[PDB]
């Protein structure tokens, strides 16, 4: 699995 | 599985 | 499964 | 599945 | 798994 | 699937 | 998938 | 998965 | 996955 | 995973 997050 | 966001 | 969210 | 999501 | 956050 | 958006 | 967003 | 994202 | 984002 | 981010 694989989570790329820009907030 | 893969997100990616940008919020 | 995979998702790109911009918001 | 898969989803693109704009907000 | 891999996760990349920008916050 | 491909999205591209200008607004 | 692939978006290219100008906001 | 890619995004290109200009705001 | 890659994601460019300029803002 | 890559991300270039400039903010
Ligand atoms: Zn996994
Ligand atoms: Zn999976
Ligand atoms: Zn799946
Ligand atoms: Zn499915
Ligand atoms: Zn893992
Ligand atoms: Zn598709
Ligand atoms: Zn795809
Ligand atoms: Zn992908
Ligand atoms: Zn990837
Ligand atoms: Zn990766």
């Amino acid at each position: 699995d694989s989570v790329i997050s820009l907030s």
